């Protein structure tokens, strides 16, 4: 595709549209290349990446076209995702690369906020570490399921509205987007504290749940969170993981979230623990 990409083999699925591993014959480097059948979202998406171009942890897009019945989004290789890495370890992850990775994430979603869209889509397999000498750098990805929050020019947020239907990740998703209220910046980041959690316990209280209907299983998974109170979740680690989870579920519809106090928050847990910021995560130091 494009005159210089070779397509590859199948490395994944985003939210719409399948992965490869190509390669930049020109360049004599590894890709990801994004299809979708020309028959309508994958020209909408790409406009959105186009947005988001340049930010620390925003995959950068190489090629938008179409081939034959196909049209095409390549971009730069990245390495495994969250998901990936925390199972490689036995789904533990030391205090210390919990902590590393709060930091990193919290960042990625302030960055998207900052360009009129919110995520919606908040979880492990969205994040993905970067190969090589990037190897110390979380990267977020997908913004299918994207929208816009604010109009660019007047900030005027959208509408606040109800009996909005679900679109995202029950075991991650907030509490309000379970009610069906229009999802805001909060959203992003409560997912994020609850992905936190998950690398401090190995999962999650609500997680595994069952129902007959996939909009069965989202109302139980909203009756579970509304039901676990943040210190019990959080009980035998630092005091830091609750008090981060209540500060984003006390935010409003149209509320801009302080992120820098949430990364200060595990910071200072870091220091007295005696840990350094050396990027020595715990895959690293395996033989
Ligand atoms: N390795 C790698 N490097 C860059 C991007 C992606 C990628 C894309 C993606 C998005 C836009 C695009 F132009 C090209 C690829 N959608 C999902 N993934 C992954 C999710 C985790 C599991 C593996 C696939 N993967």
């Amino acid at each position: 595709v494009g005159n210089r990409y070779r397509l590859g083999r199948k490395i994944g699925s985003g939210s719409f549209g399948d992965i490869y591993l190509g390669t930049d014959i020109a360049a004599g480097e590894e890709v990801a290349i994004k299809l979708e059948c020309v028959k309508p979202q994958l020209h909408i998406e790409s406009k959105i990446y186009k947005m988001m171009q340049g930010g620390v942890g925003i995959p950068t897009i190489r090629w938008c076209g179409a081939e034959g019945d196909y049209n095409v989004m390549v971009m730069e290789l990245l390495g495994p995702s969250l998901e990936d890495l925390f199972n490689f370890c036995s789904r533990k992850f030391s205090l210390k690369t919990v902590l590393l990775l709060a930091d990193q994430m919290i960042s990625r979603i302030e960055y998207i906020h900052s360009k009129n869209f919110i995520h919606r889509d908040v979880k492990p397999d969205n994040f993905l570490m970067g190969l090589g000498k990037k190897g110390n750098l979380v990267y977020i990805i997908d913004f299918g399921l994207a929208k816009k929050y604010r109009d660019a020019r007047t900030h005027q947020h959208i509408p606040y509205r109800e009996n909005k239907n679900l679109t995202g990740t029950a075991r991650y998703a907030s509490i309000n987007t379970h009610l069906g209220i229009e999802q805001s910046r909060r959203d992003d980041l409560e997912s994020l504290g609850y992905v936190l959690m998950y690398f401090n316990l190995g999962s999650l209280p609500w997680q595994g749940l069952k129902a007959a209907t996939k909009r069965q299983k989202y109302e139980r998974i909203s009756e579970k969170k509304m039901s676990t109170p943040i210190e019990v979740l959080c009980k035998g680690y630092p005091s830091e993981f609750a008090t981060y989870l209540n500060f984003c579920r006390s935010l409003r519809f149209d509320d801009k979230p302080d992120y820098s106090y949430l990364r200060q928050l595990f910071r200072n847990l870091f220091h007295r623990q005696g840990f350094s910021y050396d990027y020595v995560f715990d895959w690293n130091m395996l033989k």
